[PDB]
Protein backbone atom coordinates (compact mmCIF):
# COMPACT_ATOMS: atom_id res chain seq x y z
CA UNK A 1 0.00 0.00 0.00
CA UNK A 2 2.54 2.25 0.77
CA UNK A 3 6.45 2.08 -0.58
CA UNK A 4 8.30 0.00 1.42
CA UNK A 5 12.09 0.22 3.35
CA UNK A 6 12.92 -3.18 3.90
CA UNK A 7 15.84 -3.20 7.39
CA UNK A 8 17.53 -6.38 8.39
CA UNK A 9 19.71 -5.83 11.56
CA UNK A 10 20.71 -7.78 14.37
CA UNK A 11 18.45 -8.72 17.02
CA UNK A 12 18.94 -7.28 20.49
CA UNK A 13 16.06 -8.94 23.09
CA UNK A 14 17.29 -7.92 26.26
CA UNK A 15 20.20 -6.10 25.60
CA UNK A 16 18.39 -3.47 23.51
CA UNK A 17 16.12 -2.90 26.46
CA UNK A 18 19.52 -2.58 28.48
CA UNK A 19 21.14 -0.31 26.29
CA UNK A 20 19.37 2.60 24.28
CA UNK A 21 22.94 3.16 22.38
CA UNK A 22 22.83 -0.12 20.27
CA UNK A 23 21.13 1.55 17.63
CA UNK A 24 22.18 -0.83 14.91
CA UNK A 25 19.54 -3.86 16.45
CA UNK A 26 16.33 -4.45 14.84
CA UNK A 27 14.27 -3.17 18.54
CA UNK A 28 15.94 0.14 17.78
CA UNK A 29 16.22 0.54 13.83
CA UNK A 30 18.46 2.89 13.85
CA UNK A 31 16.37 5.42 15.18
CA UNK A 32 15.12 5.96 10.96
CA UNK A 33 11.66 5.14 11.48
CA UNK A 34 10.77 9.08 12.09
CA UNK A 35 12.39 9.92 9.40
CA UNK A 36 10.98 7.44 6.93
CA UNK A 37 7.11 7.61 7.99
CA UNK A 38 7.83 11.40 7.61
CA UNK A 39 8.09 10.99 3.42
CA UNK A 40 5.15 8.39 3.86
CA UNK A 41 7.55 4.66 2.87
CA UNK A 42 6.65 1.42 4.99
CA UNK A 43 9.77 0.46 7.29
CA UNK A 44 9.73 -2.89 7.67
CA UNK A 45 12.73 -4.00 10.05
CA UNK A 46 13.68 -8.25 10.66
CA UNK A 47 16.39 -9.90 11.75
CA UNK A 48 14.99 -13.03 10.03
CA UNK A 49 17.11 -13.03 7.06
CA UNK A 50 18.20 -16.80 6.45
CA UNK A 51 16.99 -19.31 4.90
CA UNK A 52 16.28 -18.69 1.04
CA UNK A 53 13.60 -18.00 0.08
CA UNK A 54 11.37 -18.09 3.28
CA UNK A 55 13.01 -15.38 5.28
CA UNK A 56 11.06 -12.67 6.47
CA UNK A 57 13.34 -10.52 4.71
CA UNK A 58 12.86 -12.52 1.33
CA UNK A 59 8.74 -11.88 1.87
CA UNK A 60 9.57 -8.57 1.52
CA UNK A 61 11.60 -7.86 -1.37
CA UNK A 62 8.74 -7.27 -3.94
CA UNK A 63 8.00 -4.25 -2.91
CA UNK A 64 11.17 -3.48 -1.08
CA UNK A 65 12.14 -0.17 -2.66
CA UNK A 66 15.04 0.47 -0.03
CA UNK A 67 16.99 -2.36 1.53
CA UNK A 68 19.47 -1.37 4.55
CA UNK A 69 21.94 -4.02 5.75
CA UNK A 70 24.70 -4.32 8.30
CA UNK A 71 28.04 -5.88 8.10
CA UNK A 72 27.70 -7.88 11.13
CA UNK A 73 25.23 -9.58 10.58
CA UNK A 74 24.61 -9.49 6.93
CA UNK A 75 21.30 -10.21 4.72
CA UNK A 76 23.14 -10.94 1.47
CA UNK A 77 21.48 -10.18 -1.35
CA UNK A 78 21.75 -11.88 -4.07
CA UNK A 79 21.09 -12.23 -7.52
CA UNK A 80 18.73 -14.69 -7.30
CA UNK A 81 17.07 -12.21 -4.33
CA UNK A 82 17.68 -8.94 -6.41
CA UNK A 83 15.71 -10.60 -9.25
CA UNK A 84 12.55 -10.48 -6.79
CA UNK A 85 12.63 -6.78 -5.98
CA UNK A 86 11.74 -5.23 -9.25
CA UNK A 87 11.37 -1.91 -7.26
CA UNK A 88 14.11 -2.03 -5.73
CA UNK A 89 16.78 1.11 -5.98
CA UNK A 90 19.05 2.18 -2.98
CA UNK A 91 20.84 0.23 -0.49
CA UNK A 92 22.55 1.24 2.24
CA UNK A 93 24.87 0.07 4.51
CA UNK A 94 24.87 -0.07 8.15
CA UNK A 95 28.39 0.50 8.44
CA UNK A 96 31.08 -0.03 5.95
CA UNK A 97 31.41 -3.05 3.59
CA UNK A 98 29.53 -4.04 0.48
CA UNK A 99 30.80 -7.38 -0.01
CA UNK A 100 27.26 -8.81 0.88
CA UNK A 101 25.89 -7.33 -2.50
CA UNK A 102 25.85 -8.86 -5.70
CA UNK A 103 27.08 -5.41 -7.14
CA UNK A 104 27.49 -6.28 -10.45
CA UNK A 105 24.58 -7.89 -10.58
CA UNK A 106 23.01 -4.31 -8.89
CA UNK A 107 25.16 -2.87 -11.33
CA UNK A 108 22.84 -3.89 -14.50
CA UNK A 109 19.66 -2.57 -12.78
CA UNK A 110 21.29 0.74 -12.00
CA UNK A 111 21.19 0.72 -8.25
CA UNK A 112 22.97 2.57 -6.38
CA UNK A 113 24.91 1.26 -3.40
CA UNK A 114 25.86 3.25 -0.10
CA UNK A 115 28.19 3.01 2.50
CA UNK A 116 28.49 5.21 5.73
CA UNK A 117 32.55 5.12 4.85
CA UNK A 118 34.69 6.16 8.22
CA UNK A 119 32.39 5.42 10.49
CA UNK A 120 34.81 2.38 11.86
CA UNK A 121 37.79 3.20 10.42
CA UNK A 122 39.08 3.42 13.79
CA UNK A 123 37.17 1.21 15.25
CA UNK A 124 38.66 -1.90 13.04
CA UNK A 125 42.42 -0.06 13.53
CA UNK A 126 41.94 -0.76 17.42
CA UNK A 127 40.65 -3.94 16.92
CA UNK A 128 43.60 -5.16 15.02
CA UNK A 129 46.14 -3.83 17.21
CA UNK A 130 44.03 -5.59 20.18
CA UNK A 131 44.25 -8.39 17.85
CA UNK A 132 47.85 -8.35 17.22
CA UNK A 133 48.52 -7.83 21.40
CA UNK A 134 46.47 -10.69 22.02
CA UNK A 135 48.27 -13.01 19.94
CA UNK A 136 51.78 -12.34 20.65
CA UNK A 137 51.57 -11.53 24.21
CA UNK A 138 50.04 -14.90 24.20
CA UNK A 139 46.78 -13.19 26.68
CA UNK A 140 44.96 -16.54 25.66
CA UNK A 141 46.95 -18.86 28.58
CA UNK A 142 47.60 -15.98 30.24
CA UNK A 143 43.73 -15.38 30.76
CA UNK A 144 43.20 -19.08 30.96
CA UNK A 145 46.15 -20.19 34.11
CA UNK A 146 43.85 -16.90 36.13
CA UNK A 147 40.69 -18.72 35.17
CA UNK A 148 40.90 -21.85 35.61
CA UNK A 149 43.16 -21.38 39.25
CA UNK A 150 46.63 -22.37 38.21
CA UNK A 151 49.73 -20.34 38.04
CA UNK A 152 51.88 -22.32 35.17
CA UNK A 153 54.19 -18.85 34.29
CA UNK A 154 56.12 -20.83 31.77
CA UNK A 155 52.98 -21.97 30.01
CA UNK A 156 52.00 -18.72 29.22
CA UNK A 157 55.69 -17.17 28.57
CA UNK A 158 56.79 -19.97 26.19
CA UNK A 159 54.86 -18.63 23.45
CA UNK A 160 54.90 -14.81 24.94
CA UNK A 161 56.69 -12.07 22.74
CA UNK A 162 56.53 -8.22 22.80
CA UNK A 163 55.02 -6.08 19.78
CA UNK A 164 58.65 -4.35 19.80
CA UNK A 165 61.37 -5.57 17.10
CA UNK A 166 58.57 -7.43 15.34
CA UNK A 167 58.35 -6.65 11.44
CA UNK A 168 54.44 -5.70 10.71
CA UNK A 169 52.81 -5.85 7.15
CA UNK A 170 49.83 -4.52 5.93
CA UNK A 171 48.21 -6.18 2.59
CA UNK A 172 45.87 -2.72 2.39
CA UNK A 173 47.10 0.71 3.49
CA UNK A 174 43.41 2.12 2.53
CA UNK A 175 42.35 4.24 5.96
CA UNK A 176 42.06 1.01 7.98
CA UNK A 177 45.47 -0.19 6.86
CA UNK A 178 47.41 2.94 7.08
CA UNK A 179 45.62 3.84 11.20
CA UNK A 180 46.92 0.91 12.00
CA UNK A 181 50.53 1.61 11.09
CA UNK A 182 50.13 4.53 13.09
CA UNK A 183 49.16 3.10 16.05
CA UNK A 184 51.97 0.43 15.36
CA UNK A 185 54.60 3.60 15.34
CA UNK A 186 55.05 4.03 19.54
CA UNK A 187 55.43 0.62 20.06
CA UNK A 188 58.80 0.08 17.99
CA UNK A 189 58.80 -2.08 15.67
CA UNK A 190 61.17 -3.46 13.56
CA UNK A 191 59.79 -2.08 10.34
CA UNK A 192 56.68 -1.49 8.71
CA UNK A 193 56.02 -3.22 5.24
CA UNK A 194 52.99 -2.80 3.14
CA UNK A 195 51.13 -4.30 -0.10
CA UNK A 196 48.88 -1.93 -2.20
CA UNK A 197 48.17 -1.56 -5.83
CA UNK A 198 48.95 2.52 -5.20
CA UNK A 199 51.54 4.31 -3.61
CA UNK A 200 50.91 5.64 0.26
CA UNK A 201 50.74 9.51 -0.23
CA UNK A 202 53.92 11.04 -0.35
CA UNK A 203 52.61 12.63 2.99
CA UNK A 204 51.48 9.84 4.60
CA UNK A 205 55.31 8.46 4.57
CA UNK A 206 57.08 11.25 5.81
CA UNK A 207 54.07 11.37 8.62
CA UNK A 208 54.71 7.97 9.69
CA UNK A 209 58.19 8.39 9.30
CA UNK A 210 58.30 11.80 11.32
CA UNK A 211 56.54 9.45 14.32
CA UNK A 212 59.77 6.84 14.57
CA UNK A 213 61.91 9.02 14.56
CA UNK A 214 60.07 10.96 17.44
CA UNK A 215 59.06 7.98 19.81
CA UNK A 216 62.29 5.78 18.81
CA UNK A 217 64.70 7.64 16.87
CA UNK A 218 64.49 5.31 13.73
CA UNK A 219 64.03 6.73 10.16
CA UNK A 220 62.63 4.78 7.17
CA UNK A 221 60.12 2.94 9.26
CA UNK A 222 57.61 2.13 6.13
CA UNK A 223 58.57 0.47 2.88
CA UNK A 224 56.58 -0.40 0.14
CA UNK A 225 57.14 -4.09 -0.92
CA UNK A 226 55.80 -5.39 -3.96
CA UNK A 227 55.49 -9.00 -4.13
CA UNK A 228 53.14 -10.72 -1.63
CA UNK A 229 55.01 -13.47 -1.41
CA UNK A 230 57.83 -11.65 -0.17
CA UNK A 231 55.71 -9.16 2.31
CA UNK A 232 54.70 -12.41 3.67
CA UNK A 233 58.06 -13.98 3.96
CA UNK A 234 59.41 -11.11 6.07
CA UNK A 235 56.96 -10.50 8.25
CA UNK A 236 55.89 -11.49 11.91
CA UNK A 237 52.75 -9.89 11.58
CA UNK A 238 50.54 -9.75 8.66
CA UNK A 239 46.95 -7.34 8.72
CA UNK A 240 45.03 -7.74 6.10
CA UNK A 241 43.38 -4.48 5.17
CA UNK A 242 41.54 -4.73 1.98
CA UNK A 243 37.80 -5.58 0.55
CA UNK A 244 36.39 -8.14 -0.77
CA UNK A 245 36.35 -8.55 -4.99
CA UNK A 246 36.84 -11.43 -7.10
CA UNK A 247 40.45 -10.91 -7.48
CA UNK A 248 40.89 -11.01 -3.63
CA UNK A 249 38.84 -14.15 -2.68
CA UNK A 250 41.20 -16.69 -1.33
CA UNK A 251 44.38 -14.74 -1.85
CA UNK A 252 45.54 -16.03 1.81
CA UNK A 253 45.63 -19.95 1.02
CA UNK A 254 47.61 -22.87 1.77
CA UNK A 255 50.30 -21.75 -0.89
CA UNK A 256 50.77 -18.21 0.67
CA UNK A 257 50.43 -19.41 4.35
CA UNK A 258 53.41 -21.65 3.88
CA UNK A 259 55.67 -19.07 2.61
CA UNK A 260 55.75 -17.55 6.20
CA UNK A 261 57.67 -17.81 9.21
CA UNK A 262 56.80 -20.66 11.60
CA UNK A 263 54.84 -18.98 14.35
CA UNK A 264 53.96 -15.69 12.78
CA UNK A 265 50.71 -14.09 12.77
CA UNK A 266 47.73 -13.57 10.73
CA UNK A 267 45.05 -10.68 11.61
CA UNK A 268 42.16 -10.34 9.06
CA UNK A 269 39.94 -7.94 10.44
CA UNK A 270 39.38 -6.66 6.94
CA UNK A 271 36.72 -9.75 5.21
CA UNK A 272 37.14 -13.48 6.15
CA UNK A 273 36.78 -14.67 2.46
CA UNK A 274 40.10 -12.98 1.59
CA UNK A 275 41.71 -16.37 2.93
CA UNK A 276 41.12 -19.92 2.47
CA UNK A 277 39.19 -20.89 5.59
CA UNK A 278 40.27 -24.06 5.53
CA UNK A 279 43.92 -23.49 4.94
CA UNK A 280 44.15 -21.24 7.49
CA UNK A 281 42.96 -23.29 10.30
CA UNK A 282 45.03 -26.11 9.34
CA UNK A 283 48.28 -23.46 9.76
CA UNK A 284 46.54 -22.82 12.71
CA UNK A 285 46.34 -26.08 14.08
CA UNK A 286 49.56 -27.31 12.93
CA UNK A 287 51.14 -24.31 14.66
CA UNK A 288 52.43 -22.57 11.88
CA UNK A 289 50.77 -19.61 12.21
CA UNK A 290 48.45 -17.77 15.01
CA UNK A 291 44.95 -16.31 13.61
CA UNK A 292 42.84 -13.49 14.71
CA UNK A 293 40.25 -11.32 13.71
CA UNK A 294 36.59 -10.86 13.52
CA UNK A 295 35.22 -10.67 10.05
CA UNK A 296 34.06 -14.74 9.13
CA UNK A 297 33.30 -16.10 5.94
CA UNK A 298 29.62 -16.70 5.95
CA UNK A 299 27.87 -14.43 8.45
CA UNK A 300 26.06 -16.00 10.79
CA UNK A 301 28.79 -18.41 11.05
CA UNK A 302 28.06 -22.09 11.56
CA UNK A 303 28.85 -23.54 14.92
CA UNK A 304 31.07 -26.21 13.58
CA UNK A 305 32.79 -23.46 11.54
CA UNK A 306 36.80 -24.83 12.13
CA UNK A 307 38.21 -20.96 13.09
CA UNK A 308 35.79 -21.79 16.24
CA UNK A 309 37.91 -24.84 17.54
CA UNK A 310 41.20 -23.50 15.56
CA UNK A 311 44.23 -23.52 18.37
CA UNK A 312 48.14 -24.13 18.17
CA UNK A 313 49.69 -27.62 19.14
CA UNK A 314 50.40 -25.43 22.45
CA UNK A 315 47.27 -26.22 23.80
CA UNK A 316 43.37 -24.91 23.16
CA UNK A 317 44.45 -21.30 24.15
CA UNK A 318 47.05 -20.73 21.63
CA UNK A 319 47.29 -18.65 18.54
CA UNK A 320 43.22 -18.21 18.42
CA UNK A 321 41.71 -14.57 19.02
CA UNK A 322 38.60 -14.92 17.44
CA UNK A 323 35.28 -12.72 17.54
CA UNK A 324 32.00 -12.60 16.15
CA UNK A 325 31.91 -9.43 14.08
CA UNK A 326 31.86 -6.88 16.22
CA UNK A 327 34.59 -4.13 16.10
CA UNK A 328 32.76 -1.93 13.78
CA UNK A 329 29.79 -2.21 15.68
CA UNK A 330 30.62 -0.41 18.99
CA UNK A 331 28.44 1.77 20.73
CA UNK A 332 30.75 5.08 19.05
CA UNK A 333 30.19 3.72 16.01
CA UNK A 334 26.82 2.80 16.10
CA UNK A 335 26.03 6.18 16.47
CA UNK A 336 28.46 7.69 13.74
CA UNK A 337 26.69 5.12 10.84
CA UNK A 338 23.06 5.15 12.32
CA UNK A 339 23.76 9.13 11.39
CA UNK A 340 25.15 8.35 7.91
CA UNK A 341 22.41 5.77 6.73
CA UNK A 342 20.20 8.75 8.13
CA UNK A 343 21.87 11.71 5.78
CA UNK A 344 21.99 8.95 2.98
CA UNK A 345 17.96 8.40 3.52
CA UNK A 346 17.16 12.24 3.95
CA UNK A 347 19.18 12.94 0.61
CA UNK A 348 17.05 10.27 -1.11
CA UNK A 349 13.86 11.28 0.40
CA UNK A 350 14.43 14.61 -0.84
CA UNK A 351 15.74 13.82 -3.61
CA UNK A 352 19.14 16.31 -3.60
CA UNK A 353 21.00 13.03 -4.05
CA UNK A 354 23.57 14.80 -2.64
CA UNK A 355 25.42 12.03 -1.31
CA UNK A 356 29.45 12.20 0.27
CA UNK A 357 31.42 11.06 -2.70
CA UNK A 358 33.11 8.49 -0.35
CA UNK A 359 29.82 6.95 0.74
CA UNK A 360 28.98 6.11 -2.76
CA UNK A 361 30.53 2.62 -3.74
CA UNK A 362 27.81 2.08 -7.17
CA UNK A 363 25.87 4.36 -8.62
CA UNK A 364 23.68 4.75 -12.22
CA UNK A 365 25.42 1.19 -13.13
CA UNK A 366 29.12 1.63 -12.81
CA UNK A 367 31.10 1.34 -9.70
CA UNK A 368 31.96 4.77 -8.56
CA UNK A 369 35.26 4.28 -6.98
CA UNK A 370 38.16 1.70 -6.47
CA UNK A 371 36.59 0.36 -3.27
CA UNK A 372 35.11 -2.14 -4.49
N1 LIG B 1 35.60 -5.39 10.40
C1 LIG B 1 34.80 -4.35 10.23
O1 LIG B 1 34.01 -4.00 11.12
C2 LIG B 1 34.90 -3.63 8.96
C3 LIG B 1 35.69 -4.16 8.01
N2 LIG B 1 35.95 -3.47 6.88
C4 LIG B 1 36.40 -4.18 5.67
O2 LIG B 1 37.75 -3.86 5.42
C5 LIG B 1 37.89 -3.15 4.17
C6 LIG B 1 38.85 -2.01 4.37
O3 LIG B 1 38.27 -0.81 3.82
P1 LIG B 1 38.76 0.63 4.26
O4 LIG B 1 40.18 0.60 4.68
O5 LIG B 1 37.76 1.13 5.31
O6 LIG B 1 38.55 1.52 2.96
P2 LIG B 1 39.39 1.89 1.66
O7 LIG B 1 38.67 2.86 0.81
O8 LIG B 1 40.77 2.36 2.13
O9 LIG B 1 39.54 0.49 0.93
C7 LIG B 1 40.59 -0.43 1.29
C8 LIG B 1 41.86 -0.08 0.56
O10 LIG B 1 42.73 -1.23 0.51
C9 LIG B 1 43.47 -1.23 -0.71
N3 LIG B 1 43.18 -2.47 -1.42
C10 LIG B 1 42.07 -2.77 -2.17
N4 LIG B 1 42.08 -3.97 -2.69
C11 LIG B 1 43.29 -4.50 -2.27
C12 LIG B 1 43.91 -5.75 -2.48
N5 LIG B 1 43.37 -6.73 -3.22
N6 LIG B 1 45.11 -5.96 -1.92
C13 LIG B 1 45.66 -4.99 -1.18
N7 LIG B 1 45.17 -3.77 -0.91
C14 LIG B 1 43.99 -3.59 -1.49
C15 LIG B 1 43.08 0.05 -1.47
O11 LIG B 1 43.99 1.09 -1.15
C16 LIG B 1 41.69 0.34 -0.90
O12 LIG B 1 41.35 1.72 -1.01
C17 LIG B 1 36.48 -2.75 3.76
O13 LIG B 1 36.33 -2.72 2.34
C18 LIG B 1 35.60 -3.82 4.41
O14 LIG B 1 35.45 -4.96 3.56
C19 LIG B 1 35.82 -2.12 6.87
C20 LIG B 1 34.98 -1.53 7.71
C21 LIG B 1 34.32 -2.25 8.82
Amino acid sequence: GKPKVLMALYSGGKHAKEEPRLLGTVENELGIRKLVEEHGYELVTTADKDPFPSSTFDKNLPDAEIIITTPFFPAYVTKERIAKAPKLKLCVTAGVGSDHYDLNALNERGIAVLEVTGSNVQSVAEHAIMTMLILLRNYGEGHAQATQGTWDIAAVAKDEFDMEDKVFATIGAGRIGYRILERLIAFNPKKLLYYDYQPLPEEAINKLNAASKLFNGVDNIIERVENLEDLVSQADVVTLNCPLYEKSKGMFNKELISKMKKGSYVINTARGALTDPQAIADAVNSGHIAYGGDVWPVQPAPKDMPWRTMHNPYGKDYGNAMTVHVSGTSLDAQARYANGVKQILTEYFDKTYKYRPQDVICIDGHYATKAY
